């Protein structure tokens, strides 16, 4: 981001040419250039790039996305004088308040309305229920009743919410992120109606924004559902249209989710005062807003003075009617998870590939960020025969507390013949009784015989050869921000692990495949900024990479497939390999780790594990924005760890409960 310039991001369905005009006036008056851009998926890109030193100075989106940005420290708190604040409506400022702080400037209120072609349909239907009959009439004329975007849940939500669907329950002054309303009876009734429209061929599951707009603007369908921004192209096509209240469902209003177009200032911007000047004194004026509105209409604007000027527009009146009947969107971080969940559910139910009940049950789980596991997932019972051919293999991922855990395995297990750990000697002899055969494959027993910090791909391909059995793989995992910081500090004091083989498909990577991040013999002294800056840093997503079958993505050759392909493959492989291991622990839960290992393998340790809170990672003072950047660099790990933590904790609860019940039964007998 350059100082003395403004870069602005706004979505491509908005009046960006109009905004650019406002930017030109600001430039005329101040010599400061303003660059407007409308990148695809700007709302996903922003938290990926703003976490670094890049991104726009100002980002425009509906307010629902901004709580997540603010929680991640990506937005500047906005500091409008009371005088300015009074120029906008208070309920629009509420839309942009997060944890008590104002995090953006509200611009305009948007709600979906029913838009109809007066040359085909002079009185629009008042109910969803009459649409099928109406369609039958229109089909005999070679037309259809209704087409709208079925791919974005924004557009189907009004019908789903009408009879009772909700996102997150509001109770006791906040949104309850565990109380999700996407699979209740009202939600199902709404979605069922939509799926029935499609089954009866009144709509097509494939219809998206472009298809619906093209049909309406060409006079092929009598109605569409859309927002104020859409009115411009309709006018361009010279359709004689009206904008009105959405149809009712089961006698109740459609309830659209109401968005407030908002402008946030990037926390990493060197131009915060200039962005403030632009927004308050150029955009949020009658003239600034008129420029944008004339390009693509904004809806009901937040600035009282200009809202009053336009209030007479019946299209805006309909917009306010629909907005009053709907709900303002939550701005909480969990909103994006809600939307992603419903998006998928609607597509799969609409297509007929999944029933409404199943699809919405899936959305329910996803929106609430829950994980469902089978009994089999929770039960890990190994009759570990140390006298037999059983072998435990410890896959040690760097900086997960593996030195501690590996020491426990060789020093701390009660066995008839425990590992022989000679004083002043790194490794131990962990042999079966009477034999010269090892029961433990690990750094402190057999050594790094399949390579330094051999990962899942290396071990599963090397261990069976180098030992000739039942192999019981185990590992430890750590929250990725802490693990990443620990690795940074260790590399900063000399660690390279440069002798690791990184074998996959029978060879090590080439230098082209895996470039080194440092010149010279190590990366000692590296700042966290420079650590984060190297694209080929093996610290990024280390736990996923080391748990996945890397052959599935062409090993270390990043040109073999795109990131959109490779990433879901890696995460799924890591999850599966982890889940299917005999056991794993978590660094943050030392006592539970001990207990589960003991109960899995029917072994006991001599001394209790202990929790060390004062780690080198914990001692790093971390700005939220930098924490966010570390999360983004480790996004696969973040997802793996969320999965792993929940499964680990469900395993703990399951095993403990079973054991408590067993004790009780024995007592009941006596
Ligand atoms: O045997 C020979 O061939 C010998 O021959 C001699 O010549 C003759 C001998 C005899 C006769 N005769 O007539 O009788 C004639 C001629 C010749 O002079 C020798 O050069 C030659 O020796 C060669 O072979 C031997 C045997 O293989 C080699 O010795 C082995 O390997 C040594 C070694 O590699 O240094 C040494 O191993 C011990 O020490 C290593 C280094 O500390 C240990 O490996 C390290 O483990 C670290 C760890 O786990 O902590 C790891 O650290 C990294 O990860 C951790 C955890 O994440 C982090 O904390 C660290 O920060 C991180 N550091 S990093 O970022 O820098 O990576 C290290 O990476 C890893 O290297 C090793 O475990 C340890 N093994 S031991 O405990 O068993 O001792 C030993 O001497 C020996 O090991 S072993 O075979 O017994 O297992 C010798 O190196 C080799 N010399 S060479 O010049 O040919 O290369
Ligand atoms: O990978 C699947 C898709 O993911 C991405 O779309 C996501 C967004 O990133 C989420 O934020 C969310 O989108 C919401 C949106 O936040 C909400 O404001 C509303 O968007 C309206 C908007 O307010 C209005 O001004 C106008 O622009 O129409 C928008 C609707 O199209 O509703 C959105 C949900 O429909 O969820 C979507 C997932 O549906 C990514 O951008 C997609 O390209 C990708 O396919
Ligand atoms: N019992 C324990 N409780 C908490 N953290 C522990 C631990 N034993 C080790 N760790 C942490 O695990 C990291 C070392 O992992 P490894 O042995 O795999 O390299 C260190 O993190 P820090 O570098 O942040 O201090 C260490 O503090
Ligand atoms: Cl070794
Ligand atoms: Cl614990
Ligand atoms: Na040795
Ligand atoms: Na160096
Ligand atoms: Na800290």
């Amino acid at each position: 981001i350059e100082e003395g310039k403004l870069v602005i991001w706004i979505n491509g369905d908005k009046g960006y040419n109009g905004l650019a005009e406002v930017g030109k006036k600001f430039e005329k008056d101040t010599g400061i250039k303003v660059t407007v851009e409308h990148p695809d998926k700007l709302e996903e890109k922003f938290p990926q790039v703003a976490a670094t030193g890049d991104g726009p100075d100002i980002i425009f989106w509906a307010h629902d996305r901004f709580g997540g940005y603010a929680q991640s420290g990506l937005l500047a708190e906005i500091t409008p004088a009371a005088a300015f604040q009074d120029k906008l409506y208070p309920f629009t400022w509420d839309a942009v308040r997060y944890n008590g702080k104002l995090i953006a400037y509200p611009i305009a209120v948007e709600a979906l309305s029913l838009i109809y072609n007066k040359d085909l349909l002079p009185n629009p239907p008042k109910t969803w229920e009459e649409i099928p009959a109406l369609d039958k009439e229109l089909k005999a004329k070679g037309k259809s009743a209704l087409m709208f975007n079925l791919q974005e849940p924004y557009f189907t939500w009004p019908l789903i919410a009408a009879d009772g669907g909700y996102a997150f329950k509001y109770a006791a002054g906040k949104y309850d992120i565990k109380d999700v309303g996407v699979d209740n009876a009202g939600a199902k009734a709404g979605l069922t109606f939509l799926v029935d429209l499609i089954k009866n061929k009144h709509m097509n599951a494939d219809t998206d924004y472009s298809i619906a707009e093209a049909a309406f603007n060409k006079g092929e369908t009598a109605m569409t559902i859309n927002g104020p921004w859409a009115w411009s192209n309709i006018d361009t096509s010279a359709v004689n249209y009206g904008v009105t209240v959405l149809p009712t469902f089961k006698g109740q209003p459609s309830k659209p989710f109401v968005g407030v177009l908002s402008a946030g200032i990037n926390a990493a911007s060197p131009n915060k005062e200039l962005a403030k000047e632009f927004l308050e004194n150029y955009l949020l004026t009658d003239e600034g807003l008129e420029a944008v509105n004339k390009d693509k209409p904004l809806g009901a604007v937040a600035l009282k003075s200009y809202e009053e000027e336009l209030a007479k527009d019946p299209r805006i009146a309909a917009t306010m009617e629909n907005a009053q009947k709907g709900e303002i969107m939550p701005n909480i971080p969990q909103m994006s998870a809600f939307w992603y969940a419903v998006r998928t559910a609607v597509i799969n139910a609409a297509s007929g590939r999944q029933t409404v009940d199943a699809a919405l049950a899936a959305a329910q789980t996803n929106a609430a960020a829950k994980f469902n596991f089978t009994e089999r997932d929770l039960t890990r019972d190994v009759d570990f025969n140390i006298k037999g051919d059983d072998v435990i293999v410890f896959l040690h991922i760097q900086k997960t507390g593996g030195t501690t855990f590996g020491r426990h395995l060789v020093r701390n297990i009660r066995l008839e013949q425990p590992c022989d750990c000679k004083a002043g000697q790194k490794k131990c002899t962990c042999h079966r009784p009477g034999k010269q055969e090892s029961w433990l494959f690990s750094r402190f027993s057999t050594g790094w015989s399949c390579g330094l910090h051999a990962d899942w791909t290396e071990l599963t391909n090397c261990v069976p050869v180098i030992m000739d059995r039942n192999f019981y793989y185990i590992t430890m995992l750590r929250d990725p921000v802490s693990r990443y910081l620990s690795e940074w500090k260790h590399v900063q004091r000399g660690a390279t692990w440069k002798t690791s083989l990184h074998m996959c498909d029978g060879r090590s990577p080439t230098q082209d495949e895996l470039p080194t991040c440092y010149n010279g013999d190590d990366w000692s002294g590296v700042t966290l900024h420079d650590f984060m800056d190297c694209p080929s840093n093996l610290a990024n997503n280390r736990q996923v990479r080391m748990l996945a079958d890397l052959s599935l993505v062409g090993c270390y050759n990043l040109s073999t497939m795109n990131e959109s392909e490779r990433n879901p493959i890696l995460l799924a492989s890591a999850k599966s390999n982890l889940k299917n291991m005999a056991f794993y622990g978590l660094t943050e839960f030392q006592r539970k780790t001990q207990y589960l290992f003991e109960r899995t393998f029917h072994l006991r340790f001599i001394s209790a594990f202990t929790q060390i809170n004062s780690t080198r990672a914990a001692n790093v003072e971390l700005r939220d924005d930098m924490r966010s950047r570390i999360e983004q660099l480790n996004m696969l790990d973040m997802q793996l760890y969320e999965f792993a933590k929940d499964l680990f904790l469900q395993r703990y609860q399951f095993v403990r409960q079973r054991e408590r019940q067993e004790e009780r039964l024995k007592r009941r007998e006596e």
